[PDB]
C-alpha cells in the first residue's frame, strides 16, 4: 500500500500558496486562483522509491483559533511556510505561522520548509541571505520557488515529504 503524507501550505494571502499547490498537482500555472477557496488536493507520486499519496491542504479564509481549527491544523504532518520575495510583511509573518504550528503540534521539531515564492519577479524586497538565516535559526530547509515558471516547486514539496519521512523513522 502507498504511504499517505498530510501536507499543509500556510502563509499570508497572495503569496502563491494556491499557485504552488496547483503547480504540483496539475503541472501548470494558474494565475489568480480564487483567493478565498481553501481545499485539499491529492497527488500520487513516487519519491525515492516510495509510492506516496500526498494530501495537501491549501489554506485560505479567516484567521481563527478555535479548538476545531487547532485540531484540524494539528492533523498536518508537515508544513510549507510560504512568503513572497517581493512582500516583506509576508516574510515578517513567518515567525507567527511557525509559532502556531509549534503550538498545536506541541513540539519544537515539526517537519517544515520555508518557501520564498515568486522568484521569477525582479521586484525583490526580501534578501535570500535574511531568509536563509531565519531557516537556519529554525533548523529547517529554505527553498526559493516560482509557481509561475515551476522553479523549485517539486523541490519544496518533496523536501517536506523527506523531512516527514525522516521524523517518522527516528
Ligand atoms: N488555529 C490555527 N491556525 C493555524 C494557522 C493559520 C491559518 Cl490556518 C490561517 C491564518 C491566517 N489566515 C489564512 C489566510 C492567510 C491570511 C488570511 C488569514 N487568509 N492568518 C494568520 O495571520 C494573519 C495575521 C494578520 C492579522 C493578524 N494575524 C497575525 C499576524 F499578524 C498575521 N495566521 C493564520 C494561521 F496562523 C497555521 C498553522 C497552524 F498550526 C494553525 S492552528
Ligand atoms: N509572478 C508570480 N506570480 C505568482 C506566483 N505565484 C503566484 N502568483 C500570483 O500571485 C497572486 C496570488 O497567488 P495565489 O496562488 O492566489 O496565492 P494565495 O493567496 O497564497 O493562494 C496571483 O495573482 C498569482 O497568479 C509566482 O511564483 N510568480
Ligand atoms: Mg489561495
Amino acid at each position: 500500500g502507498m504511504t499517505e503524507y498530510k501536507l499543509v501550505v500556510v502563509g499570508a494571502d497572495g503569496v502563491g500558496k494556491s499557485a504552488l499547490t496547483i503547480q504540483l498537482i496539475q503541472n501548470h500555472f494558474v494565475d489568480e486562483y480564487d483567493p478565498t477557496i481553501e481545499d485539499s488536493y491529492r497527488k500520487q507520486v513516487v519519491i525515492d522509491g516510495e509510492t506516496c499519496l500526498l494530501d495537501i491542504l491549501d489554506t485560505a479564509g479567516q484567521e481563527e483559533y478555535s479548538a476545531m481549527r487547532d485540531q484540524y491544523m494539528r492533523t498536518g504532518e508537515g508544513f510549507l511556510c510560504v512568503f513572497a520575495i517581493n512582500n516583506t510583511k509576508s516574510f515578517e509573518d513567518i515567525h507567527h505561522y511557525r509559532e502556531q504550528i509549534k503550538r498545536v503540534k506541541d513540539s519544537e521539531d515539526v517537519p517544515m520548509v520555508l518557501v520564498g515564492n515568486k522568484c521569477d519577479l525582479p521586484s525583490r524586497t526580501v534578501d535570500t541571505k535574511q531568509a536563509q538565516d531565519l531557516a537556519r535559526s529554525y533548523g529547517i530547509p529554505f527553498i526559493e520557488t516560482s509557481a509561475k515558471t515551476r522553479q523549485g516547486v517539486d523541490d519544496a514539496f518533496y523536501t517536506l515529504v523527506r523531512e516527514i519521512r525522516k521524523h517518522k523513522e527516528k
